[PDB]
């Protein structure tokens, strides 16, 4: 696995973002200001809440079809790979790391077995997607913290997405969790959203490392950034934490990223966190508090760091 210089695409997108000027603009600008070579499309299904099982990839908060590859082949025509990560959200602002059910089937409750078969019929229809538009890799689950013990549930879902796409598979865990997982074997690549803090880097991918050298896999993390906030450094998942703007400490948090990541060799690349569908005019930059680098210091270490490799 060569060194994958990523950026997550399309958080934001909604149904019709896709076709629009606006959004191959912005797709550009990713590429010219932080010379990435693979684009992450980020895309979620909505579920009610985090125990109900019905998957909804068709309304208003997804784009259609026909758009994600009218995006993916533009992206292909800027020369950048094309990463697929398909997951979901909850309608009632839960994480997806909590949906969860009973271990036990009971009468007129949800079970796992109803929610996977929801879940596995919105990944196949996406995979059979990265099939036609020969994305390079398929995400098939995100941070899905509760969900990693039905193992063999998850062996289910990658053998189904198998028989759609011959592409490479993954599966993205959570910060800390690395280790849950017990099917890496059953794909292609191990990743993890590595938000980890500015200050202990040296404990995490240690721990990291001992966990990836148990597997003959390749390693990145398919997530990773930090919201220009004050604080953020410390815990940069927290997309809501409180806290005044600070553009310099986001520059500061990817320039010991990648010094501390840049010596292990096993850390196979990055998929950072996240570059808007619908960019903020450049004048805002300054005044912008979330995760997008455009018009930030934090720009020209990414573009510095991804020509090195
Ligand atoms: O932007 C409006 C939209 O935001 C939803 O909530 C978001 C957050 O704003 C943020 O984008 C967050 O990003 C997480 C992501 O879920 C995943 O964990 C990734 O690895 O890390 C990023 C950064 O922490 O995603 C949530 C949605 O899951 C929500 O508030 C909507 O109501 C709203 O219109």
């Amino acid at each position: 696995m060569e060194f994958i210089k990523g950026f997550t695409f399309g958080w934001d997108s909604q149904k019709g973002y896709f076709k629009t000027e606006r959004a191959k603009e912005s797709l550009r600008l990713m590429q010219e200001r932080t010379a990435s070579e693979y684009v992450i499309v980020a895309l979620a299904a909505l579920q009610d809440t985090a125990h109900s099982t019905e998957v909804d990839f068709q309304g208003s908060h997804m784009v259609d079809d026909d758009e994600l590859i009218e995006l993916i082949d533009y992206a292909k025509s800027l020369g950048l790979k094309v990463i697929l990560k398909p997951t979901v959200n909850c309608r009632n602002g839960t994480w997806r790391a909590h949906i969860n059910f009973f271990d036990m089937d009971i009468p007129g409750e949800p079970t796992w077995d109803e929610w996977f078969e929801s879940y596995i019929n919105y990944q196949k229809h996406y995979a059979k997607i990265a099939e036609k538009t020969n994305c390079e890799m398929f995400v098939v689950g995100c941070e899905m913290v509760q969900a990693e013990r039905r193992e063999d549930k998850w062996r289910e879902l990658i053998a189904e997405v198998r028989k759609d796409y011959r592409g490479l598979v993954t599966y993205n865990t959570d910060k800390y969790q690395e280790d849950n997982v017990k099917f890496w074997d059953a794909l292609d690549v191990i990743s993890s959203s590595g938000y980890y803090p500015i200050n202990d880097w040296d404990r995490q991918l240690d721990r990291i490392e001992a966990v990836v050298k148990q597997y003959d896999k390749p390693f990145f993390f398919v997530a990773a950034g930090c919201p220009s906030r004050s604080g953020s450094a410390l815990l940069p998942n927290k997309w809501d934490l409180e806290g005044a703007i600070n553009l310099q400490e986001q520059a500061d948090y990817y320039q010991v990223m990648f010094e501390k990541t840049a010596s292990r060799s096993w850390v196979g690349g990055f998929g950072l966190w996240d570059w808007q569908t619908y960019l903020y005019d450049e004048k805002d930059a300054t005044k912008n508090d979330d995760y997008g680098v455009f018009g930030k210091p934090a720009e020209r270490v990414i573009k510095a760091y991804y020509q090195s490799r």
